[PDB]
């Protein structure tokens, strides 16, 4: 109270030096360095450079000499100069730079649109690239609170740049306004002072991308909880009280500080008690919070302020058993940093179970009533085990998404139709193909997103699907009415006709397949999924009723029919690094206006939710988003069964914090397997994150993209002319090159390193012959300058040639085959492609319908591409190749290269799609047929995995692998072989291994039963133990054992 006042500079707020006329432009120069009186520092030394190019042009005459200084102010007054600009015409735009002699004063080159500022009259501040309306707008900002690059990180400590060595630093706080110069230009809000400090060893642990940071010191008494309440904004003044800066205060440090202790012992969610229900939401922020409770037509029926738990920050409720099922939400009052306010919403929970339909209501449920339970639902089993290392390895999955799987199946009751419950129709194509697959040795189905998603309108009558008349989607898409289309909304037929019709002039300069779908995607039923509505609940529009508590059975009996008729474990996928949206206003933003910027990642200095995943980035390294993520986890592990999760995106979480998650479900069932896909993530200097290299050792698997480049040729950023150059080892790099590649035979030869070491698991360690005859431990071999391999166990790696993402493997295929490779050569080509994952050490992944020659017409990414162009046919007419030129602002750059290749040969039919099938289980009947295939652990792979044709003499194109069972590996894992050797000839040519001369090598017993269907069709195992290899050929090989245990294929220690 005897304090220096902070305060504006004690000057009115400038009005308009001069308003710009006729064929003129004005810019203002704010001299706020200036107004913070003392000096009346000359203006002459101030010039603007100005010029003309094709964007902007407008000037009149522009003085292009960068050294002459002679464009000076045309007035001034007190607040600073200005500038007078002729003008050609008003509408369009002219560049500025602002300078004080040939020095910048704003570095970026300035621009200023007629459009924006129709009275071509702006204003700029030194040192500041915006451009505001008025000098009044740009004082304003000047002294008003801007960005948010202070972080109150603990109870006592706060970081922020703008207050380094300044004499007076504030944490200013108000509970029901904002913090604002009140009429005096003063700031009379209370405040909490700050005295400056150095970080904490245990602050720069747990921040250390802000441990250089400036840090300051709160009294240790100051009421925390109290301040949290409403806005905080941090203030640094000049010691007679003038304001330097202010800014807003990013509070999640200090919020896990202060709560998550507590917070961290309660349990969450509307909870079916034996004393009624508990309902409990973490809020440590907001002023009140009202549970409303709405009876099903969704009319409020009663409203309770909750009770807030001080040491926690949340708050709870109880109620009678009667409200099991009742519709909820949380009536929040709670300050928004985002918008300023203390806003007022209604927002579903976090931690709902059940919900109305689109999920505009939360749901009371008790997952363990009987009711939501399929009859037996409480004694299902695991049909494949998880348990032991070896366990693991055999896993073998089939990755699929709930329209993919039965929309275009006719044989699929129509009601179930991309439906939970189309697993059910055991007599359906789609069932009847799984269970093969599955007899075969497909041991998991792993599922596209199946949690609440945000961007298919679950309302029914707000969609339109193809198979539904173009009428229907006229009404429901207004776009429609006005596109080249729309002629078709009374023509009586199908959009899926439509579609049909529009293939035959479709073209590259006709692209009109595409140009339809686009509009048919916008509200159709289809999308991945890849948008969290809320992390746990199923999916609404995959039930036949999404109204509430139907889609927990439906979704249950699905499960069922899998484990139980199909034989098959089932993975999630699961997308816990971001939201769909953020913010207080967003109808999807469930996280953020609860909790408001806790949740999300922000960026260090503008408060900005960040968008690196694409969207609303999370904050999985914050304690109550990791118990949130926990908790979810918990709930699809105990109560719907789930055998394993795939996180997206897992290295924008913390490494502890995917090994914590793990923990606490390995303690619920420690059979379940973690992994998940991760190459983008620059959240090194937040934690250490959850990559591929972090988690050898761990037990936690991730996606190799090792062996699907090498063998897939190429990378995911490849377009144009690239994707038919950049061969691979399953299209013939090196050895059937096309009219396009350079590929050398060096080249070739690395990317069999790549798919050697990925059959070998991928391991670190693991010692390999190189291209060029050299040793090298996996880690030594080159990936885009990485380390190749990097596990320490194969069960760490998922090798895979195709998955949803990027182009399917037959698409690939067909962009980098030779002319010359007829369509029986590409179906091998296909099957010689997924011999390398499926006879690997590392987990086996592929996509759903590989075994079909799956096509997407070139789409690379058709996450919104429909029905149409995701469509997989189980009556097995064709594999939806050449069905139209693919969506133009993915794949349009590529429209050229995808005419050229797109004919060369006839697109697959019913006999190449039932060959494949064949190639397919015959692999995968292999991959389980012995124990040698799936040795688990990295040290047993090393022991008695080897490779011939090795060396820069190899025969190019042909994998042998070894696989020892012999003496020198110690037990005899099989009882009837003494060693596997695998050879893939990946070539043209037939070829011959003279290796095994001598040791009554034959061939596998599978293959010889295929016969000429086999894989290994033609392959000749002569008297003296030679080998014949024929063209584009897998064969398995095995030493057959004798009376006890012989001396196998030893591995040579290099
Ligand atoms: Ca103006
Ligand atoms: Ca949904
Ligand atoms: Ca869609
Ligand atoms: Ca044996
Ligand atoms: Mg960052």
């Amino acid at each position: 109270p005897q304090d220096v006042v902070v305060r504006l500079p004690d000057v009115a707020v400038p009005g308009e030096a001069v308003q710009a006329s006729a064929r003129q432009a004005v810019i203002h120069l704010v001299d706020i360095a200036g107004i913070t009186s003392s000096t009346p520092a000359d203006y002459a030394t101030k010039n603007l450079y100005l010029w003309n190019n094709e964007t902007c042009d407008a000037l009149s005459a522009p003085v292009a000499d960068w050294n002459d200084v002679s464009t000076t102010p045309t007035g001034s007054d007190k607040y600073g100069p200005y500038w007078v600009i002729p003008l050609t015409k008003e509408s369009g735009c002219i560049n500025v730079i602002v300078r004080d002699g040939t020095n910048k004063l704003i570095d970026s080159d300035l621009r200023v649109s007629f459009s924006d500022f129709t009275d071509r009259t702006v204003s700029v501040i030194a040192g500041n690239s915006a451009v505001y309306d008025s000098r009044a707008d740009a004082f304003r900002a000047a002294f008003g609170v801007a960005l948010a690059d202070a972080h109150w990180v603990d109870k006592t400590t706060l970081l922020w740049p703008g207050g380094e060595n300044k004499p007076i630093v504030r944490l200013y706080y108000s509970h029901s306004s904002k913090v604002a110069a009140d009429s005096n230009g003063e700031f009379s809000d209370k405040y909490v002072k700050l005295t400056p400090t150095t970080v904490n060893q245990q602050v720069s642990m747990r921040f250390p991308h802000l441990a250089s940071y400036p840090a300051f010191k709160l009294p240790d008494d100051v009421n925390v909880d109290e301040l949290l309440q409403g806005e905080t904004v941090a203030i640094a003044a000049e010691s007679d009280g003038i304001l330097s800066s202010a800014t807003q205060v990013q509070t999640a440090g200090v919020l896990d500080d202060t709560y998550a202790a507590a917070a961290e012992a309660l349990s969450y969610g509307a909870q079916l008690t034996d004393s009624g229900v508990t309902f409990r939401v973490w809020a440590p922020t907001a002023q009140q919070v009202e549970l409303v409770i709405y009876s099903a037509d969704k009319k409020v029926i009663a409203s309770h302020p909750m009770t807030r738990d001080s040491a926690s920050g949340a708050w709870s409720w109880q109620g009678g058993s009667d409200l099991k099922g009742a519709f909820y939400r949380y009536a929040m009052t709670v300050y928004h940093p985002q918008s300023r306010k203390v806003e007022q919403y209604e927002v579903t929970d976090p931690y709902a179970h059940s919900l109305s339909t689109n999920s505009e209501y939360s749901q009371v449920v008790d997952l363990n009533d009987s009711a939501l339970k399929p009859e037996g639902w409480d004694g299902l089993t695991m049909p494949h085990a998880q348990k032991t290392k070896a366990d693991l390895a055999k896993m073998t999955i089939h990755e699929s998404h709930i329209r993919d799987l039965s929309a275009w199946d006719q044989t699929v009751p129509a009601e179930l139709r991309g439906k939970y419950l189309a697993l059910t129709a055991q007599e359906s194509n789609m069932v009847q193909h799984l269970k093969q697959l599955s007899a075969s040795g497909v041991t998991h189905i792993e599922l596209l997103p199946v949690f609440d998603l945000a961007t298919v309108n679950e309302f029914s009558d707000k969609v339109a699907d193809i198979q539904q008349p173009f009428s229907r989607l006229c009404e429901v898409n207004s776009a429609v009415k006005s596109s080249e289309f729309a002629g078709y909304c009374d023509s009586g037929s199908t959009v899926e006709e439509v579609l049909t019709q529009l293939k035959q002039n479709d073209s590259k300069d006709n692209p009109q397949v595409q140009a339809l779908n686009t509009l048919v995607a916008q509200t159709d039923s289809y999308n991945w999924g890849y948008d969290p509505f809320h992390y746990t609940v199923p999916e609404g529009s995959y039930a036949t009723d999404p109204e509430g508590t139907a889609r927990i059975k439906e979704f249950r009996t699905m499960i069922q029919a899998i484990k139980q008729d199909l034989g098959m474990n089932v993975i999630m996928d699961v997308v816990y690094n971001h939201t769909n949206a953020a913010g207080p206003t967003d109808r999807t933003s469930v996280l953020d206006k609860i909790v408001p910027w806790y949740y999300q990642r922000l960026n260090e200095t503008t408060g900005s939710v960040e968008s690196a995943t694409c969207c609303s980035d999370s904050a999985p390294e914050h304690r109550m988003f990791a118990k949130l993520i926990a908790d979810s986890l918990a709930v699809w592990t105990t109560d719907y069964k789930i055998d394993g999760f795939r996180f997206d995106l897992m290295l924008y979480h913390p490494k502890a914090q995917i090994l914590s998650a793990w923990e606490r479900i390995k303690a619920l069932n420690p059979d379940i397997y973690f992994f998940g896909e991760g190459w983008d993530s620059n959240q090194s200097d937040r934690f250490e994150i959850a990559s591929q290299i972090n988690l050898k050792g761990t037990g936690i698997g991730t996606f190799s993209d090792r062996l699907r480049d090498a063998v897939r040729g190429g990378g995911p950023f490849d377009s144009g002319d690239a994707l038919r150059q950049n061969q691979g080892v399953g299209s013939g790099a090196g050895v059937l090159p096309n009219e396009l590649t350079t590929l050398s035979d060096d080249q070739a030869r690395h990317l069999a390193d790549l798919t050697r070491l990925g059959m070998a698991g991928n391991l670190a360690d693991f010692v390999l012959i190189d291209k060029d005859g050299a040793v090298k431990r996996g880690s030594e071999i080159d990936y885009n300058g990485a380390p190749g391999g990097y596990a320490a166990d194969p069960t760490e790696v998922v090798n895979y040639v195709s998955k949803h993402d990027n182009q399917t493997l037959w698409d690939m295929i067909s962009y980098k085959a030779a002319q010359e490779a007829d369509l029986d050569t590409r179906v091998r080509m296909q099957a010689v492609s997924l011999a390398t994952v499926m006879l690997g050490q590392g987990i086996a992944f592929d996509q759903q319908g590989s075994e079909l020659l799956r096509s997407k017409s070139f789409t690379r990414d058709s996450y919104d591409s429909g029905d149409w162009f995701n469509r997989v046919d189980y009556s097995l007419q064709d594999n939806n190749y050449n069905v139209g030129m693919p969506r133009s602002s993915d794949d349009g750059s590529n429209y050229d290269i995808i005419a050229r290749v797109k004919d060369a040969v006839a697109t697959p039919g019913e006999t190449e799609l039932k060959q494949m099938t064949a190639f397919y289980q015959e692999l995968t009947a292999l991959r389980k047929s012995s124990p040698l295939f799936t040795l688990g652990d990295g040290a047993t792979v090393m022991k008695r995995v080897d490779f011939r044709n090795t060396g820069a003499d190899q025969q190019t194109g042909l994998l042998v692998m070894t696989i020892d069972d012999g003496m020198q590996a110690g037990a005899s894992l099989d009882s009837r072989v003494d060693g596997i050797v695998v050879a893939i000839n990946a070539a043209p040519e037939s070829r011959t291994l003279q290796d095994f001369a001598g040791t009554s090598l034959q061939l596998s017993a599978i293959q010889q039963a295929a016969g000429d269907r086999s894989l290994a069709s033609g392959v000749q195992v002569a008297a003296d133990g030679s080998v014949t290899l024929p063209a584009w050929s897998v064969a398995v090989l095995e030493l057959p054992q004798g009376e006890s245990q012989g001396a196998g294929l030893p591995v040579s220690s290099k």
